[PDB]
């Protein structure tokens, strides 16, 4: 079965990072690391996700989402890109999607 151990760092009131460990059949492995940055209004502006590379034991960038907010829309506009290991940017498989504002807290995984 799957259980999860979460390690969350907060600076004052804001989550800055979260690591998810997968617990499965008595094993414990790093699964994903999230890092968060915030706009001037204190809302999340950027989420970066890292994979755990077991060949080298290091966090490697995986994807990046940026978030834009609108007064009247009730909607958050998100722009996602995957890490391109040659270009060293998030230019692969770029896609846009809308999150309802009511699901804001789910950004923190």
């Amino acid at each position: 079965g799957k259980d999860y151990l979460y390690d969350t760092k907060e600076e004052n009131g804001k989550i800055i990072s979260k690591v998810v460990f997968l617990q499965e059949n008595g094993l414990l492995n790093k699964q994903v690391r999230y890092e968060f940055q915030y706009n001037e209004n204190g809302k999340v502006s950027e989420k970066k996700a890292f994979r755990w590379d077991r060949t080298n034991d290091e966090w490697v960038p995986f994807y990046q989402i940026t978030y834009q907010y609108d007064d009247q829309s009730g909607e958050i506009k998100t722009n996602y890109g995957m890490w391109d290991k040659k270009k060293k940017n998030f230019s692969l498989n770029v896609q846009n999607m809308i999150i309802p504002s009511t699901n804001y807290e789910e950004i923190f995984s």
